[PDB]
């Protein structure tokens, strides 16, 4: 029911990529204080100290923060997913393994629960058609948005991490097209990820039928306020947590 407001923060050897301003732990504590409702931690760690900086971001972060809090970036298996949900993060997100193995969303779901299992969905335009995008948006699967959202649900995912490549890195707003596309296909929770520029285009994703939004830099820095944002949200009738 409520609309959620999510911190996306991208690590890699421990460090936030861009008291300690670049403590994923510390950043993540800042975030959980001023109102953020849940975080994402995407990990771009080279492969050989992977598996080991991933679980011990988990082990940090589940101590010191009370949020709820999803960990991905090249999780490729039900061993690696298991440690890290059993190390404290309450979901993972996956993307090119669930494409190239839709059963792993089903694996993770048997043991943790549905509401465990985010799959990341990045989308793009390509001849008039929303088609998903594997391998940090290199490939273009030639799979459409509307076959994979249908499926990801049939497979028993809990939520949608919904991406559009059209938008992010931009500031010109959520691709509400995109997040409309979608809503209808599906009953699971939709997180509206890529675009976020300024408070009103948090009211769009939402009027558009997203269930949580997720920005990054914004936050960082501090160009969007969470407390005012949670107040502009409320004020316009969204169902905020405040
Ligand atoms: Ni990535």
């Amino acid at each position: 029911l409520a609309k959620r407001i999510i911190a996306a923060l991208e690590v890699k050897d421990g460090r936030v990529v861009k008291r300690d301003s670049g403590d994923p732990v510390e950043l993540g504590k800042f975030y959980s204080e001023i109102g953020i409702d849940e975080l994402v931690f995407h990990d771009h760690t080279a492969s050989v100290e992977k598996r080991k900086t991933m679980l011990e971001l988990v082990e940090k972060v589940a101590e010191q923060i009370d949020i709820p809090f999803t960990v991905g970036g090249g999780i490729h298996d039900f061993e690696t997913a298991s440690e890290l949900i059993l190390r404290g993060a309450d979901k993972v997100s996956i993307n090119t393994a669930a494409v190239e193995n839709p059963s792993l969303i089903t694996q993770i779901a048997q043991t943790f629960g549905s509401q465990a299992v985010v799959v990341a969905i990045d989308a793009k335009r390509v001849d008039g058609e929303f088609m998903v995008f594997t391998y940090s948006g290199k490939k273009n699967t030639g799979i459409l948005l509307r076959d994979w959202v249908v499926e990801v649900e049939k497979r028993g995912a809990g939520e949608i991490l919904l991406t559009s490549i059209d938008r992010d890195g931009t500031k010109s707003g959520y691709d509400t097209e995109m997040i409309r596309f979608v809503r209808p296909l599906t009953t699971l929770p939709i997180i509206a990820s890529g675009g976020a520029g300024k408070m009103e285009h948090f009211l769009e994703a939402f009027l558009a039928g997203a269930d949580a939004a997720l920005a990054a830099s914004v936050f960082h820095f501090r160009e969007i306020d969470v407390r005012e944002l949670k107040e502009y949200l409320k004020k316009h009738g969204v169902n905020v947590r405040l």
